[PDB]
């Protein structure tokens, strides 16, 4: 199954200026992400950036790259611009791989693309991982997801979902035994035609409240397939300390 | 336009205790004033059975092993000899404030929404304390009124609002309490009990999540009049 990887790479970040160009053991972070993407089954990998300096760096190490619009209000918006410019067919599959995930396993990229292909009833496929800490469950910065028996998302929420009634009434310092809590991993495969729907709809109140763009799809009745990540997804990069962590993994 | 049977599942809370009548009697009073062709109490407790017959209600004693009102309710539909396409309305015994119009409403909604196996109802939440109260069931729906999920957790989460103040209700967010009333056909009840309990239902103690778990859709409508 063919699919295209798009890697969004935005220059500005509050706590890491020129974030995609920060060095990780001799290569800029964006190059590390692109290297991971090249290990996947992708038919094509394109960097989508909002800054000439990143475009130049990317072309400098061999990556296909283009300059987008700086003012996209969401990641899906940015993907739509790229898919449209590349002229991808509406039934083609595009996988969004964030430019600040240098440790992303290629198998996870393949996984979402494979899953979307296998689930015609869904317009989006994405991944989840087990939650092990109760504090993470009650952490609004951690996105929880619940699915049906076939893996279609019921919803995504920053709220402690599902609620363990008896367990939490008894103790909120421990994870309810046997209840498979899932944290959403923001790697997505999209059918290109969905991107056009997304842009035509615009923001909805549910999405705005949770601050979760994937709820726009759910609100409009589009289905999202969710699967347990085939292997572990290490945290991405937002801060100087994250860079240090990732450098150690890669020998720098 | 279509006929329906009301079944009230009561588990041994319903006895009673206010104001002068059982909660279950208040529910029954509401139900028999609806357009229901018949109202039956379903219980597995002989004390509850005796109490209901004691105020004039038709009551059936079900097997003790049922793990949900809907299971208990399926035994009754079977015993009443209802056709598989017959509509049953589950009015839970903990909803004494349900006016008969709501009962009529949920039955009508089921017939109007073939895309869903279950019709149910919701009302607005005006108190932030209710959001953070596990005893209050919240529901979120999509644009076509189909449930996304049901949860005792504060759903949906208003990120910016709750980061500022957990103790006031977020503006411009239509919070909904799920009303404990369902319409479904007898045929569906059979499938429901055959599914058996799932982990999601067991965790939230919300039987309707069994339907969501197995991929069927639930139509949610705002209650046509206040409780
Ligand atoms: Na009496």
């Amino acid at each position: 199954q063919a699919f295209t990887v798009v890697i969004p790479a935005r220059y500005a970040s509050t706590r890491l200026p020129g974030k995609p160009l920060q060095d990780i053991a001799g290569q800029p972070m964006i190059q590390r992400v692109w290297n991971q993407a090249r290990k996947s089954a992708a038919s094509r990998v394109v960097v989508a950036t909002d800054d000439e300096r990143i475009l130049a760096a990317c072309q400098g190490f061999g990556a296909e790259a283009l300059l987008t619009r700086a003012e996209h209000n969401s990641g899906t918006d940015r993907l739509e611009e790229v898919a449209s410019r590349l002229g991808l067919a509406s039934d083609a599959i595009v996988v969004n791989v964030q430019g600040d995930e240098p440790l992303i396993p290629p198998a996870l990229i393949d996984q979402v693309a494979a899953n979307l292909a296998a689930h015609p009833e869904a317009a989006i496929a994405t991944l989840a991982e087990p939650i092990h800490e109760v504090s993470a469950l009650f952490n609004p910065n951690v996105v929880k997801v619940a699915t049906d028996i076939d893996g279609l998302a019921l919803t995504f929420s920053r709220a402690p979902l599902p609620w363990a009634r008896d367990a939490f009434a008894r103790d909120r310092d421990s994870l309810p035994e046997g209840v498979p809590y899932r944290r959403h991993i923001g790697i997505y495969a999209y059918r290109v035609g969905f991107l056009a729907d997304f842009v035509a709809w615009g923001p909805c109140w549910l999405e705005n409240a949770e601050s979760l763009e994937q709820l726009r799809a759910l609100w409009h009745g589009v289905r999202i397939h969710v699967a347990d990540a085939r292997e572990n997804m290490l945290p991405g990069v937002d801060t100087p300390e994250d860079l240090e962590r990732v450098r150690r993994v890669l020998g720098g």
